[PDB]
């Protein structure tokens, strides 16, 4: 598996505007919601929980990357990989995205998987 | 077990005003106190303990997000489940509240289970 | 035991004005300084050594929590147990105290055990 | 092996201006892409995994330090093993340089191996 | 061993002026460059290896403090023991001092063993 995997998803100039942290069924997570640098569109919410799913790995590397995506608002790219989580109240909240991958986005393209 | 069970208890639109480490029981803990953004109302004081709780699992990624939003400043939503610590001058000091998760909020709504 | 046990001592109001990081008999360690707010009194000295006395288990935090005080220069309140080092030049250059824990300050009190 | 090694390959005097964070194959990844402080020349791109290569054990420091210097903007020297990385999608996007040291730069030299 | 040992040796009131990530022989390492703040006499150069001498259960919390010193520019006591590091290629580049100690230092004194 990859982030860069044609069958994950990515959305592109987002600004990380929401930071949330919990525990589900034993795992610390964390979710993050994104909308567009330039206000238009539909917000993204994409969760990362620890020791669930494939992406588990990459939890803190992913929850430290967020955090300072955070703290800067820069335009970033955010990869997903969609129908993962199926806790139903955790995906009404949130979403079932897991989060796989998280880009910067400064110079004249966004520097991941495209 | 979930932050976001109807079994804990929330409060939203609040600022993590002070923060504290120590020690019990051979257990790294921290507590913060948190006040509402306009300053309304009444103090709320939430501890976690490393090792101690259900919630023993997140206290590294608590504390980190405690520590960002205390310095920060920035409004958010605190998650607790109450009646948890039973240390007599412990709870005396803070309060028996376990601390189960943060949310930033914006002006209209938080980033988390309501 | 606890930060809060009334066996231990603790000074409000202090500025940490200085910091230590060394390494004594295999263990990393680290020191402050302390100060009143206003200047009375006398310095606080304290340490943490990691995995020696009961307060081992909390040397990460308190190391990251020392150094976030000693960066913003707020006033804190340093809890202490003393006569716990007895490397004997160690405590003439720095003290026999051990760091216990370490509490933010409002204008009115301290957020910790007194 | 060392990150000196004459048969790997430097470049001074870069500015870090992208940071992508994801996953590949069970392990955790980061990219950088740098450029020229002058702006002369072409991009280089270097990636550390966390569980490949002989550099695997640097993973986590070069991660903080490449979040670092980007976060400041400063001219660094940049170290890297050429024709590691081998998946082809990964490298047509990233590259197959991996990072294998990051160095500051006085005005006129870099602290680092030449 | 001790960081304030008599046999080692330490220099006052300089300013981390370069910071060096890399490995060697499977071991995360780095370096830093101080020099005077007055900007007088000569640059010391000292390295911490991760898995090497005696003082590598110190690695990570020295490499933490020197990097809160170099992003703060403030006057430090430096603490080395000379004639560590041993690879030829290694010490011509760097130096074969190991780093045993870091202690901040006010106009007046060094909060650390002299
Ligand atoms: C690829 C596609 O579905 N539609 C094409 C447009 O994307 C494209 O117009 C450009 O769109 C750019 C944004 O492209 C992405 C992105 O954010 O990187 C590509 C993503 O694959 C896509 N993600 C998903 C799940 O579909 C994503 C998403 O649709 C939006 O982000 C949601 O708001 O868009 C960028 O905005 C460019 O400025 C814009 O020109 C063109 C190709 O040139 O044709 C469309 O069919
Ligand atoms: C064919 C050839 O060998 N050409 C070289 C000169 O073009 C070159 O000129 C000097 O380059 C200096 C910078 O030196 C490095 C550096 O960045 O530190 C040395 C690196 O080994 C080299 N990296 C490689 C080959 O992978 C790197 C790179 O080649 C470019 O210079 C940077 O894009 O350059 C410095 O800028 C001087 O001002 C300049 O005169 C040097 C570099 O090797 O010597 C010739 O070999
Ligand atoms: C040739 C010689 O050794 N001269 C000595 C003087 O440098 C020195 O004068 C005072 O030095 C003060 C700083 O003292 C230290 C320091 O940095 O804390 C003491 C250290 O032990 C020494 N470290 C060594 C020798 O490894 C260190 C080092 O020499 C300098 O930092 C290098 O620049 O100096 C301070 O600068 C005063 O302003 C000055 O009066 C004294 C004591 O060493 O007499 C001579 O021995």
């Amino acid at each position: 598996e990859w982030t860069g995997d044609n069958t994950n998803a990515y959305y592109s100039d987002e600004v990380i505007s929401e930071l949330h942290v919990g525990q589900i069924d034993t795992s610390p997570y964390f979710c993050i919601k994104t909308v567009k640098a330039n206000g238009s569109g539909t917000p993204v919410v994409a969760c990362a929980v620890s020791k669930q799913s494939i992406w588990a790995p990459s939890f803190k590397e992913l929850l430290d990357q967020a955090r300072y995506f955070y703290s800067t608002g820069q335009s970033v790219r955010i990869h997903v990989q969609k129908n993962i989580w199926t806790y139903p109240l955790f995906v009404n909240t949130f979403s079932a995205n897991a989060l796989v991958g998280l880009s910067s986005c400064s110079a004249t393209q966004c520097f991941g998987p495209k």
